């Protein structure tokens, strides 16, 4: 009945607990001490962090709870606008864009993106083939180069050409810095010293809008059709309203795809490769499948679907380190959570996904072990025990994109190289809007298989 | 490219090879001679028996192969109906019952069945505690009493009371006799089988009448239990929104008893056989049982901690998987192993005991009983170990079977020392399943109270 709460800081309540560079990991440690639910207070803010499948399955009841914009999402909305991820469910543009974009993200739609995904994946493999002996790979850096370029190409047929660069494309520099500012504001008491941050934030917003608005304008003037999301958004109409997306919302969707999609996906690939080199038996089983299935120089769409064990590796990586580590909900009406926590209408909840995925009552005692065999039969996973892509109608629209992209790339990586954990890398998880293993490096010895 | 085939008998092709009391062991011997794949033909039938992990890992690709009803399953369907085990994947009632029943067979659902499993397990232990000196245990007989009573209690809150009986409950007599007729039909319709046909229909009626009565009795009473019948009367398929009808519920209950009891009792009997044949392994398992089972009654959490007992059971399943085969058909034209082209509809049989003896997977000591092989599931190649079938058509009862077997074997190892007093020679009887016929032991109580 009485809800636990972590240590407080006088008038600041729990807010200084987030004044740390690893807030998700701090919140996981708090959940370890306090259990399946704890209250978190800040000035003008009250929320409750959920960690058990028992309570989270109730929070995922869409008749009782709807998606809430966390403070992180509210600050990201300053440049993601009313794109899909930072829209409220009741805003006209959410359901409108949802209806228009859902067919463009289906499993069937991945067939049309596959060639562009292979384009960037080949660039990654060729980069690694061209490294000299005893040179090493900066894993999250290269994975981010790949995910950003892949979403740029599939999103609006634009090449950031990240594998030709040390310094990222100016758009990416502003995007990353806009994301940093949004997350930094959370742990912030906005005195005059943050005036430089505010000025830079508006400059980065303009850089992103200008490039995306220019590409939309360029595409409309040309009239060209590609296999990208931009073409689908220029031509698609919402069956409900009968309306197409306007040019401003299309810009916010493109910005959203880059922001919401690139970092979670590169983090997944980096964590998956980390767990593979830390678990050689798993790596051998995954590499066997990649060699058996990927019999052609370029993987086909159908071949990627056959990489079953690679998909199990990826899901187990998402279980331990879900790269989008939380989502937020609010009570649609007064309701009682778990039969003992009464909530009033509007009360907020946070789903702490890494803790959910460590619920021993669901996964057993070996929760911290990396065992892709947990996912050998998907039906053995209880409802709402595994939520790396969120919940319900507000779940990740990019889920099939992310998993096709990650399965393809990890498959090709395992087909073409043996990997050495040459530094015995100590896992260090950097936190931004997402999670990723900072400083993860490996050596790749080519199997000398041509492309 | 050219597929081997065992000796033929003119117009009967390979069919007389199955006119034997141990057809699985005969098929294993054929695989020893012919290798990883051989064609098997009978009048109006062609199939291919697979024995290597190399080919079986491809056969387990659900995008290329779906479950086929073998001739055995087709004959079992005459009384199991469109229950889960004898339905095609494309039948509406398969996916419907699958969606409804899957939560009631989960690892989490075992917590609710645990008390009823303990009920029957205690009856088994008490029977053995009450034996006189120099009396012995008939192991497969007692294990079958246990598993049948456990599924009756957890399935529909019915007590067959097998430990109070010499002659089985009438339902069991008809069920066993219907299974025997189904398997006998394989190796076989002249006028002489008219008695078999008449008896077969009588046993079907006995099974339907009792199960239909229990369903009707439950609906009339309205009482709720922690059994599968209650879940089926109240559950609705999330996809269609429909509940199972009373006829299908009857087929599911019949299926649980037919598909679950004999495989599970065979596993326990084989596991105890291997334990008494391997005293060092027995001691390690008994050491774990004493360390873990510190209470008079095992808890659910304690059974989950019987790690080595679980490895013992898995190794018993490796050597003698009590459901010895499953059947598949090619969804489209496809090439198996890069050298065996198959047409759409072509049939495959997975010979599980041979798969589990693939030296390229397990090493040269394939015939040795070493539970330590299963210490790390990630070290086992894909599809090397298939005692519970494959994919969405895998055994829905896997968690039920392993929980019951771990609980019961744990209690057996806690409470008794076992003597292989006859130096028993393994003799595997074949029905629909496999079990060690005539396996007997003596149990000396450790005098630990319940
Ligand atoms: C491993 C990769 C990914 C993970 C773990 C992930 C995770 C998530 C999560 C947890 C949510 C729900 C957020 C909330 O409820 O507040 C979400 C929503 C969303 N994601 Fe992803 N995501 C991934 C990849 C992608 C990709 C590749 C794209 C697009 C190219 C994408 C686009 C979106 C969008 C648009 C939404 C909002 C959908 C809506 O509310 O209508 N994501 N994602
Ligand atoms: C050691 C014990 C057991 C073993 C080795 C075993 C083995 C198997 C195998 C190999 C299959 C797949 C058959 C095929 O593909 O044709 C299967 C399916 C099935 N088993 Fe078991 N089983 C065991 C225990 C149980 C129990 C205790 C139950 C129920 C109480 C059960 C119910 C079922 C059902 C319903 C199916 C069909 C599932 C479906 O197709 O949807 N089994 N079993
Ligand atoms: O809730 C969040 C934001 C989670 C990121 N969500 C997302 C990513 C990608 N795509 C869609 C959605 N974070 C937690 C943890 C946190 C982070 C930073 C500071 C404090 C706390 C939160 O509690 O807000
Ligand atoms: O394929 C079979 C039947 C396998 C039993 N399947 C099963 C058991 C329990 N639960 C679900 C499913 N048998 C083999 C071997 C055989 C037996 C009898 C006669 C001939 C051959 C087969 O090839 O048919
Ligand atoms: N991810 C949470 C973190 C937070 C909680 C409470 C106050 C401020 C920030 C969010 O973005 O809301
Ligand atoms: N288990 C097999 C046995 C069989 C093979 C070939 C012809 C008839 C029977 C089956 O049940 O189909």
């Amino acid at each position: 009945k009485e809800m636990p709460q972590p240590k407080t800081f006088g008038e600041l309540k729990n807010l200084p607990l987030l004044n740390t560079d690893k807030p998700v990991q701090a919140l996981m440690k708090i959940a370890d001490e306090l259990g399946e639910i704890f209250k978190f207070e800040a000035p003008g803010r009250v929320t409750r962090y959920l960690s058990s499948q028992r309570l989270i399955k109730e929070a995922c009841d869409e008749s009782r709870f709807d998606k809430n914009l966390s403070q992180a999402l509210k600050f990201v909305r300053d440049f993601a606008g009313d794109g899909l991820a930072t829209s409220w469910t009741h805003e006209k543009n959410w359901k409108k864009a949802h209806n228009i974009l859902l067919p463009s993200f289906s499993q069937q739609a991945m067939k049309g993106y596959h060639a562009m995904m292979v384009d960037i994946a080949v660039q990654l493999v060729q980069k690694w083939e061209r490294l000299n002996a005893d040179e090493h790979i900066e894993v999250p850096e290269d994975m981010t180069r790949l995910t950003l370029d892949t979403i740029g190409l599939c999103g609006f047929n634009y090449r950031f050409n990240s594998f030709y660069r040390d310094q990222p494309h100016p758009f990416i520099t502003s995007m990353v810095r806009a994301l940093d500012e949004a997350m930094n504001k959370l742990q912030r008491p906005d005195d005059p010293a943050y005036d430089e941050n505010k000025r830079q934030f508006q400059e980065d917003i303009k850089v992103m809008n200008d490039l995306v608005d220019k590409i939309i304008a360029d595409r409309k003037a040309s009239g060209e059709q590609s296999d990208d999301l931009l073409t689908h958004m220029l031509n698609g109409k919402d069956p409900e309203t009968g309306e197409p997306l306007d040019d401003e919302n299309i810009r916010y969707q493109i910005i959203t795809f880059l922001i919401a999609g690139h970092e979670v996906t590169s983090g997944l690939l980096s964590f998956a490769l980390y767990f593979l080199v830390k678990n050689p038996h798993v790596l051998q089983k995954a590499a066997e499948e990649a060699a058996r299935v990927l019999v052609d120089p370029v993987p086909s769409y159908k071949q990627v679907k056959q990489l079953k064990y690679v998909g199990m590796v990826l899901n187990e990586a998402l279980r331990l380190w879900p790269t989008a580590p939380a989502f937020s909900l609010y009570a649609k009406e007064d309701t009682v959570l778990g039969g003992e926590y009464p909530l009033e209408k509007g009360d907020e909840l946070m789903v702490l996904i890494p803790q959910l995925h460590r619920d021993k009552t669901i996964w057993g005692d070996d929760v911290e072990e990396f065992r892709p065999e947990r996912f050998e039969n998907p039906s053995a996973i209880p409802q709402h025990a595994f939520k790396p892509f969120g919940n319900g109608q507000r779940a990740c629209i990019g889920q099939q994109f992310a998993l096709h992209e990650a399965t393809l790339v990890l498959g090709m990586m395992l087909k073409h190289f043996d990997f050495e954990d040459h530094t015995n890398y100590e896992l260090d998880i950097k936190e931004t809007l997402t999670l990723k293993p900072e400083g993860f490096v490996v050596k790749a010895k080519s199997k000398k298989i041509p492309l």
